[PDB]
């Protein structure tokens, strides 16, 4: 009996097809009333905060319904007059560091089998060796056909799969995920029985609640993966087996009076650790910003034991000094780094690297903003990618965003909570390696109509660089791509041809899917990338950039920052359409066939 209420949940299923990255995800969920009144039910379930929804469809009985995506401006002109605010009346919401929550509520008709169908796409990302696709399982019932289903096919070759359960008992883990992979194609099934979802042998509450994560990466032997696919190509670059470089890193920390507590101790626990696996060929020095900036030793100093261990003492030692004197203590660690141009030419072969870590915002010295990021980057000149760490909430986060976008680097959230050591670790491992700097990567410009982001500082072991774009008419034949870098001393240089036969091969084994995906990734990722430009504008050609991101989100049909996905045919208690957009940083619908005729 899993039926609540006369309603139960006859198939909720999840289906990802992931193409050379390009993760396409449908979840489909049929629930039926065989009560004989109306009945509430509800479609709720987590997404991740990087994938764009791309279809949204509800069927009752044969009535059809569809999400029309529009611009969002003419989306929420219903909220205007009226007295929900369209960020309370979305149907997507925040709802966690990497997840956003989809839920709708419906009264359906007795008698009634109703569909729900969403669709939303992302191209994966890599870190720590690896994809990662999670997958929320929270049904609240029982499900008589619950079944995940990941299908992967890569050009490369699949390296290695995984598929872990949290929820489940090892044991029954083991009997219930069927997983394999060869040459290029790999594939998870989950299909649990209702007795398997069972906690207990007769009783009625389901185990299925958390999260179904696949891991898996690609084969790397072949420094070349370049995919040509219907005048889109997506370029994958990572090469293997490269010397880790000696680099040069400065941590600017902050020890604002708002440090004090979980906030300071996690910082230092995180900073030791790091200092404990630093390797001897590295150089680095501290400093610590409050109201004063305070350098551990004025200068990159070498990873000897010694100085190691003097370091994680003076970190273990040092007090906090209520104000934050943010830009001094960045330009601070910036002369420090700029050194090695003068005073310390025999570390100029090494990656620079400089981090910041804060938790609030300018209070001591230049506290105008937009004065710090001209200081900034007037200092670093391009020479060395910076990473702002903001630690909690009470800070100008888009302060800090831009920072980073301008000096050849990205920022990262840390949450305050238990784990924050943790994350912090995390994130230094994603940049603690790097193997190549001044990346270019170089395609004929007669071919070449639009392509994302060619130039990257560093690359780092364990991440990947990926180019994608779109290739003049009659241009794809010959297409190719050159990529040029520097190690420590030494200069990269390879060249990669479109392999006709190969894709022509592709094309057959993953059939014109593999076409789609590949233009859809290109969409995908240049959006993105438009709308990480947007925010280091000025407002004149922020407009322009919004513009393109707008146009091309209608184009594929993203739920973007600029679009939106209504639903006719359904009303809340106030007429208002069901809406579905895509968040920064209760009521239930029915179906309704009349609005109001202009």
């Amino acid at each position: 009996d899993t039926a609540v209420d006369g309603v139960f949940i006859r198939s909720l299923k999840v289906n990802c097809k992931v193409t050379s990255r390009f993760a396409h995800y449908v979840v489909t969920s049929q629930v039926v009333n065989t009560a004989n009144e109306a009945r509430e039910v509800a479609f709720d379930l987590e997404i991740p905060k990087t994938a764009f929804i791309s279809d949204f469809a509800v069927t009752a009985d044969g009535n059809a319904f569809i999400g029309d995506i529009k611009d969002k401006v003419t989306a929420w002109k219903q909220y205007r007059k009226a007295a929900i605010s369209g960020e309370n009346a979305g149907l997507v919401r925040a709802s966690g560091r990497t997840m956003e929550q989809f839920t709708i509520h419906l009264t359906v008709n007795p008698q009634s089998k109703v569909t729900f169908q969403l669709t939303y796409e992302e191209v994966l990302k890599r870190n720590h060796m690896q994809y990662e696709i999670v997958i929320k399982v929270k049904p609240k019932q029982l499900v008589h056909h619950f079944e995940i289903d990941v299908d992967i096919f890569e050009p490369q070759g699949i390296s290695k799969l995984d598929a872990q359960a949290s929820f489940l008992p090892k044991e029954l883990a083991a009997q219930t995920i069927k997983k394999s992979f060869s040459g290029k194609k790999g594939h998870v099934l989950f299909r649990p029985t209702v007795s398997q979802q069972q906690s207990c042998p007769t009783c009625s509450t389901s185990l299925l609640n958390g999260h179904f994560k696949v891991t898996y990466d690609v084969s790397r032997d072949k420094i070349c993966d370049l995919l040509v696919a219907n005048n889109h190509f997506a370029h994958f670059f990572a090469p293997q087996n490269l010397t880790n470089m000696n680099k040069n890193v400065v941590f600017v920390i902050a020890i604002s009076g708002s440090m004090r507590g979980q906030k300071v101790k996690q910082t230092k626990e995180a900073l030791l650790k790091i200092l404990g696996d630093m390797q001897p060929g590295d150089y680095f020095d501290l400093v610590l910003f409050g109201t004063r900036v305070q350098s551990w030793k004025g200068s990159l100093v070498q990873a000897s034991e010694a100085n190691l261990q003097a370091a994680q003492d003076f970190v273990r030692g040092f007090s906090l000094d209520e104000a934050t004197n943010l830009n001094g203590g960045l330009l601070r660690g910036i002369e420090i780094l700029n050194q090695v141009q003068e005073s310390l030419p025999e570390l100029s072969n090494h990656a620079s690297i400089l981090i910041m870590l804060t938790d609030g915002d300018p209070t001591e010295g230049v506290t105008d903003r937009s004065q710090i990021l001209k200081n900034v980057r007037n200092a670093i000149r391009g020479r060395f990618p910076l990473y702002n760490l903001g630690f909690g909430h009470n800070v100008d986060f888009n302060f800090l965003e831009v920072m980073s976008m301008e000096n050849n680097g990205r920022a990262q959230r840390i949450y305050e909570d238990h784990d924050a050591t943790q994350q912090l670790q995390g994130f230094y491992s994603q940049v603690a390696k790097p193997l190549l700097v001044d990346v270019d990567l170089q395609y004929p410009q007669d071919a070449v109509l639009a392509l994302t982001q060619n130039h990257h500082k560093q690359y780092y072991e364990g991440s990947e660089i990926v180019v994608a774009g779109r290739i003049a008419d009659n241009k794809q034949s010959s297409f190719k791509a050159d990529v040029q870098a520097h190690g420590e001393g030494q200069e990269f240089s390879i060249t990669c041809l479109v392999d006709e036969e190969e894709m022509k091969k592709l094309l057959r084994e993953r059939g014109h899917m593999l076409e789609n995906h590949v233009e859809r990734l290109w969409a995908y990722l240049t959006i993105q990338e438009l709308l990480a430009k947007r925010m280091k504008v000025d407002r004149e050609e922020r407009a322009n950039l919004s513009s393109q991101a707008l146009q091309m989100s209608l184009d594929y049909g993203f739920v973007t920052p600029l679009t939106s996905m209504s639903i006719r045919g359904m009303a809340d208690q106030d007429g208002l359409k069901p809406t579905i957009d895509k968040p920064s940083e209760r009521r239930t619908f029915v179906l309704s066939a009349l609005q109001p005729s202009p």
